[PDB]
């Protein structure tokens, strides 16, 4: 296997499908885990009369990378859902969990650029239906 | 085959040792055609009084670009020796030859990066001991 352990990183836009089942074929072609990252990005001020529902936000966000993650058997525990700015955390959970192929989709200052400029292994941009 | 056509950049660093044999695994693992390019990169005049010496240089290319191409294999039909500017060339040949996915070694304004902005295709960057 000339990769071990693909990280796929999703935004949850219509354009992820197109990366799903490459990357699904992808993984299985060259005989890599796939782990699956997606990042969660007076302002520091809190609404006091509203009501938040930042638990069902949280869920929706859930939902989808469940959705995503079952499709390609991907256990929970290689499932992340972190906040930050996109291009750290990938970088940062890449890093964690010894991943040797970051796959990320292209249309700046583009999430893929700065993967690339930052990353400390083999980047695949999946050129995306912009 | 999730790629039928892969261009392998080499721009006959020390580098390309890494991703050579890389590339060669990948593109069986996957079930790819190899192609292969290196780019050739009073400033219009000239000199006079020195014998040029362009054949003996363009033959070093070739010979270099012939060590990689045995290798891997490739057909002389498939190698390319072009001159320009790397990224320019490099997405001029993959688009002229259908190729699905270009790789380059990243260590600006990067060739990598470059290639990135411009692809029609999707690009894998390996990471290069820098
Ligand atoms: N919040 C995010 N979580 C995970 N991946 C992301 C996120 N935002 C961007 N990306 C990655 O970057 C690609 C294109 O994003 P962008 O350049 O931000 O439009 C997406 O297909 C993902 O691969
Ligand atoms: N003259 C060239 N011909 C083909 N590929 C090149 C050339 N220059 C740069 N590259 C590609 O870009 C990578 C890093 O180049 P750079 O960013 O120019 O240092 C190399 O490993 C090649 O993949």
């Amino acid at each position: 296997s000339v990769y071990h352990h693909i990280l796929l990183a999703v935004d949850f836009s219509s354009e992820d499908s197109q990366v799903v089942q490459k990357v699904r074929n992808l993984a299985s072609q060259i005989g890599a885990r796939l782990s699956l990252i997606h990042v969660l990005d007076y302002g520091t001020a809190i609404p006091l009369d509203t009501e938040t529902t930042y638990d069902a936000m949280l869920d929706v966000e859930k939902q989808k990378l469940s959705q995503i993650g079952n499709t390609l058997g991907i256990d929970p525990a290689h499932r992340w859902l972190v906040w930050g700015e996109p291009r750290e955390e990938i970088i940062r959970i890449a890093e964690q969990e010894n991943v040797d192929l970051i796959v990320v989709g292209s249309h700046l200052g583009s999430t893929a650029n700065s993967v690339l400029h930052y990353a400390k292994c083999d980047v695949l941009a999946v050129r995306l239906r912009d």
